């Protein structure tokens, strides 16, 4: 999505931040704009399965400088600096797409999920940033169910029926599994789609709980915002985001 | 819990009941009870495990004439009918115990249970009581945790630990899978105790869905009286059950 | 085979043994015939749905005080000592059908089986005996393969197919695993049966190693003995048995 | 292999192959040779991870022109055909280290080889050359045990156990799994090593059945010749080799 992409950027240049980490690098989507743009980035993720296409893309346009300057390192936010070689701290540390999302809480204690951020944010360098985000599932759990569609990171073109289970633990949300019933195209008789689905679970995280969580991180030393979808968020807002991004400006 | 006992046997009694069909004998508890009461008590359990300890009762009592009677059939609800042949019916059909919560919701929709209940009312003789029952789910589902120890059904001696995860399908409160850690007696080392757990799902039944989901099985001709625990019940009281005892004389 | 169930009562009466103990209950068919026989026997096995099908017997002709004696509970060759109190002993304990073999190596070393022959070997009294048999796996060593259908002890109706997985460790015949393939003639359209399988899977034993084995059950202290078949087995004989037959008199 | 990287140039060259295809490029050691080599390689894994190993070098050395031809993907040998564009056909194809012996038969008939043989062959154009190993399987088996250490291949600085586990079906190899516990010279306590094992699963394939299925892929339509270690082999010769090479020279 074109504002996305807007978005980003300006935030990107509207601190001075050039030299970037992604700490889950995926497909590559995001690290492979920001590639072009012109920014130092060095993007990671823990599964080959989708680092092994974004490392694709790169071989390919390994006929371009900028693509000549990329990184692509296997890692997980549980032990992010074994893994990464912060140096003096990346300028701005991006982890949007929910992702952080999928680090389920193992040992019950949300243990898992400081560790996570704890590695994750020490990355970033003073006055640094981290554009943290995750889908808005106080709502999600108010509602009883995931609403899809509105991608407000890309213009989905396909469409799919979301059937979701939520998991309640003595009482805490301990997960969301969404049951995509993806209806590709064309894959019947004269013409008519194919039904192929997939699933996933995430924890659901909630604002509230997610604030103070990424604060935690940064020991303290931080400046703290969050933009319900791509706008600043205000409490009791007429407006409900489907995504909740938190930007975190390392200051000590 | 001795005053459960005096209740029910008096209703029984009260009502003339002498043939009497367990849909659940679980280890025999109940069955052995209406049994030396001096009931033609024809109890049938779907599950090997359960009912190889209900079994051991009778031999053991096979030499009092009321035990030799006694029988013990495996049997499941959702096939009773083929499984449990009763001639003109019998005169009371119990199934006490929260056995009938842990028929899941397979399908989706009720329709299973609709079966199960379908079929169990039939086992009922025209003029005929039946005592099914379920844990108050209403305000366990509130509550998001399955309180354990005391069940005024009985009195064991088995102190557990419970860990109540309960699940939401598209808002509905699905499935609720309680996980027990029975501690034993003897299994320490110098007298010190064992601590063994095991894990059972059930269907978080609310009033409401099983008093229309039980009449209906009977077709309508009938009588229904929910009793908290086992006094009477009526809407929005002071007294909180734990169990809603559902007593039925079919009249047609 | 009638002419090994007068033998084996023969062997038993002839020694002077009332009580019995069958270590391999199972149905409880070999047991179940001593019972009938006036023989006072108590009898174990591990496998609760195989036990029971016996104790399904003991209610049914429950109405003879004979069976009214007879003796089922579940026991593992494992730990016997601790299931079984022997008491003063056993006068004549078996094993019959091959079962023993059931008992893997698990660890390695013969350990485990010392344990189970040892085990077994403490429930027989002082000029007791025990009759504990092998299918022929030496042969079966020589023709990778078991042929159905040639069990001496009772005429199998069932017909079925069976695939043999021999498992060899180091040059050292480790497993056998028997896949039936049994057919149940009626499971059809038109009459035609259906088709199915059930896994078994077995310890090979050639002569020589459990000819030891055993003994050493009883640590010499014993008159042992191998039929062939259920006749006077010879090395370097005619007839190739097919079931040894280790008769053993404690003799200490 | 000193001796191993020698002959194959050598063979390679005097039969004037130039682009070569790996079926079985792993971590990418044979590929990266002949890579520097001078030889045009479009080489292939069917495992993600191995092959990744393999893209990682290729990246490095990404800037020497050599690797920038350097053409790894993925690709299995069951549909060989339709993930390998034949194209006019390659001239040399290894599938060296006894990687073939990978490939299971779960089919049951050595159908899914017959196949993966047959679409490995037809990826060499007339004229063409085959370098498929395989471990002398003759030998393990007819001894019943793996011999370890004996890598013509590479010499293993490695000081592991081997417990070769060869298993049956029906009186048929149907697989050989050995258990390699390898000993880390640096695990123990006072400067001691460490031990840990890996087993893996192979096929046995023997010389007669593999020199007959081989050819079969091709239609007589070749010339075949196995090596023994690295020079002509001879049935009955006194030397008991270690891994039989297969070259064909597709002359069809
Ligand atoms: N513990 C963790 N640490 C780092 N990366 C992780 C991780 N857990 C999951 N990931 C990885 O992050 C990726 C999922 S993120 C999904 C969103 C995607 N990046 C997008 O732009 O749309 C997967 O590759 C997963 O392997
Ligand atoms: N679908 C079904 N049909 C018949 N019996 C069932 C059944 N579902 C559950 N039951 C039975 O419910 C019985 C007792 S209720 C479960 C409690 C358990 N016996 C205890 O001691 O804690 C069990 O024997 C179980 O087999
Ligand atoms: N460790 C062990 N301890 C006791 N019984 C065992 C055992 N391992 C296997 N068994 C039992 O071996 C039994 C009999 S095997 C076949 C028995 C058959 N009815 C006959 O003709 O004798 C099975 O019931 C199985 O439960
Ligand atoms: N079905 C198949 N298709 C393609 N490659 C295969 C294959 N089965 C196994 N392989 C691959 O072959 C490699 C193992 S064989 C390589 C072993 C070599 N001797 C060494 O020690 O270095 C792995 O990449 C495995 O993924």
């Amino acid at each position: 999505t074109a504002e996305y992409k807007a978005w980003l950027l300006g935030l990107l240049r509207q601190h001075g931040c050039h030299r970037v980490l992604d700490v889950a690098c995926g497909t590559g989507v995001d690290s492979i704009m920001l590639v072009e743009e012109g920014f130092s980035v060095t993007s990671v993720d823990a599964s080959d399965k989708m680092l092994k296409y974004a490392l694709k893309e790169r071989w390919n346009r390994r006929k371009e400088p900028a693509f000549d300057k990329w990184v692509i390192e296997e890692a997980n936010w549980l032990t992010l600096d074994k893994d990464v070689p912060a140096g003096d701290g990346f300028d701005a540390v991006i982890c949007l797409g929910n992702s952080f999302a999928h680090l389920p809480d193992s040992k019950g204690d949300q243990s898992e999920h400081r560790l996570a951020l704890k590695n994750i944010a020490s990355m970033v360098r003073p006055g640094g940033l981290l554009v943290i985000d995750h889908k808005n599932y106080d709502y999600i759990l108010s509602t009883g169910c995931a609403p899809p569609g509105k991608n407000i990171y890309y213009k989905s073109d396909l469409t799919k029926d979301i059937t979701t289970s939520v998991l309640t633990v003595n009482n805490k949300a301990h997960m969301v599994t969404l049951d995509y019933t993806v209806q590709v195209p064309g894959a019947g008789r004269d013409g008519a789609p194919g039904f192929s689905k997939f699933r996933l679970s995430y924890y659901p995280h909630c604002l509230a709980s997610f604030t103070e969580l990424v604060q935690e991180a940064f020991g303290g030393r931080c400046q703290h915002s969050v933009l319900g979808d791509f706008k600043p968020y205000r409490p009791g807002q007429a407006y409900v985001p489907c995504y909740f991004i938190h930007v975190l400006k390392k200051t000590g």
